[PDB]
């Protein structure tokens, strides 16, 4: 097969499962889902994906979350990175290679300070 999932959230946390070339679609329903994912806030489809031998890409997620890859938001078509750090929402997760090893953590990325403005 041509990339590996590891999950670092929910009661996935620490799940590893290897991907073929195609669709890959991650939720909640078992009936719509490749991968079921089961935490609190999964939609019943999540995250698609696109994968194949040359890498895999981001296609479409759920209302209400953003996809981010070490805090960037992606859009739609966007080739993700093997061993960033994925996020969109609730669900946390990397891939890469299969000749390569997953971090024990989840990467952690640099993200700018926020503005803040004291209320009265």
């Amino acid at each position: 097969m041509a990339w590996k999932i590891r999950f670092y959230s929910g009661l996935n946390q620490g799940a590893e499962v290897s991907l073929g070339e195609g669709r890959v679609a991650l939720g909640s329903d078992p009936l719509q889902a490749d991968l079921v994912l089961l935490d609190e806030g999964i939609a019943a489809v999540h995250l698609v994906l696109e994968v194949d031998a040359q890498g895999v890409r981001l296609l479409e997620w759920a209302e209400g979350c953003e996809p981010r890859q070490d805090g960037q938001a992606q859009v739609a078509g966007a080739i993700l990175q093997a061993l960033a750090g994925q996020t969109c929402g609730p669900l946390r997760w990397t891939f890469c290679d299969p000749q390569r090893s997953f971090p024990e953590r989840f990467p952690e990325a640099e993200v700018q300070t926020a503005p803040v403005r004291r209320k009265s």
